[PDB]
């Protein structure tokens, strides 16, 4: 666990090991509003060991949101309930990246005003469900719905949209922002081929199906510099629905087009809840070479697998998230062998401080 514990260096930052606390969708914003709120900025300040944390997925707009009670970055409010997560966090010593989400097609009407989801097409997510507030406190799994293909001004709408939750994330005192273009959802729809039908500049060839993803990131980078954005891909995890046809052409592509615009980090989602595909070395070692910035990668990894991917030259930082949540002092019970805590599904979701902020740190 030796190069775990090794500090390293991330755009002006200089963070203290290579542990990661993923994004990770916790649905405990204040209501009504969405805003991330006191308790959250406990939960995060509780993590605050980890070398980077990157803050749950947060709506850049109304309906960029797919699940309950999840936090936004839009309005002045969300981005003074940021604050105080920041202010928390940085109290610690620690660095915190703001993951701006936009679900795309996976979502329900009741999650964003009524209104139908976009997407690249018309292509409904295939045996994908999210969640509503149905006038009760527990998580109301639903089925996604039918979106509709966004137009050019969708696009520039949704570009103009994360460009100012970039400049929100700044001034909500975060470091950076890590733009979610994986899992399934908004931009991962254009990237992934069977989930993009769309016949103009924006599909249909490697390059169209890319090219809401660059336009979007290059909208970031202009807006506060390639030091302080982040960007999380999934190449072969399938679980929210979307699907490429030859994902290692695809992503090591992506990953050479996001070298181009020299962002500081390339985070791959490795694992989604259970879908665990294979992950060639080679691909990974593809990655390494057509990306040159700072490589994470999360999904199922313990100490030694973080360590060996470390060692041989895959990854430069390895999050956990899963054992994040029940263990606060994560890395200190990492870099000891202390035994972790598991955490509890039924409190992943909605709810209040049980489940999210009295997992206790580890007593002997
Ligand atoms: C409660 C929960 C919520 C999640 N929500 C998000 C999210 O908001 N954004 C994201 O990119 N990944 C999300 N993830 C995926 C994690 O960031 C991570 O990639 C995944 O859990 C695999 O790592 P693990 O096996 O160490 O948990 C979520 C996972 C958990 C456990």
């Amino acid at each position: 666990t030796q190069s775990l514990f090794q500090p390293i260096t991330l755009g002006a930052l200089t963070l203290k090991n290579r542990i990661v606390m993923p994004p990770m969708t916790r649905s405990r914003a204040s209501q009504p509003g969405d805003v991330a709120n006191h308790m959250m900025a406990i939960y995060y300040a509780q993590r605050a060991s980890a070398g980077l944390i990157v803050s749950e997925g947060t709506q850049i707009s109304p309906t960029a949101k797919g699940y309950a009670w999840t936090p936004g970055i839009y309005t002045p409010e969300q981005i003074a309930g940021w604050r105080i997560v920041t202010e928390a966090v940085h109290a610690k010593g620690c660095a915190i990246f703001a993951q701006l989400w936009h679900v795309g097609r996976v979502t329900h009407p009741d999650n964003i005003d009524g209104q139908q989801p976009i997407s690249s097409s018309t292509l409904k997510a295939e045996n994908v469900k999210v969640f509503v507030d149905n006038g009760s406190d527990e998580p109301g799994f639903v089925d996604v719905a039918v979106p509709r293909a966004m137009t050019k001004a969708d696009i520039a709408q949704v570009i103009a949209d994360y460009r100012q939750a970039a400049l929100n994330a700044m001034e909500a005192g975060f470091d950076g922002i890590e733009l979610h273009a994986a899992n399934g959802y908004l931009i991962n729809q254009f990237i992934d081929s069977e989930a993009n039908n769309r016949s103009d500049e924006y599909g249909g060839s490697l390059e169209n199906r890319l090219r809401f993803l660059d336009e979007v990131v290059a909208a970031l980078v202009d807006a506060i510099g390639a030091e302080r954005v982040g960007v999380r891909l999934a190449p072969l995890t399938t679980l929210n629905g979307t699907v490429d046809a030859d994902p290692i052409l695809t992503y090591t592509a992506a990953a050479a087009l996001l070298n181009k615009h020299r962002i500081v980090y390339l985070h791959i989602a490795e694992v989604d809840w259970d879908d665990a595909p294979d992950t060639p070395v080679s691909f990974k070692r593809a990655l390494r070479e057509a990306y040159q910035g700072v490589l994470i990668y999360a999904g199922r990894y313990n100490a030694e697998k973080a360590e060996q991917a470390i060692n041989d030259g895959l990854a430069d930082m390895i999050g956990f998230g899963r054992p994040f949540i029940a263990n606060p002092d994560l890395p200190e019970r990492l870099r000891h062998g202390y035994p972790l805590a598991e955490h509890v599904p039924a409190t992943l979701f909605g709810g209040g401080e049980k489940g999210l902020t009295d997992y206790p740190t580890y007593q002997a």
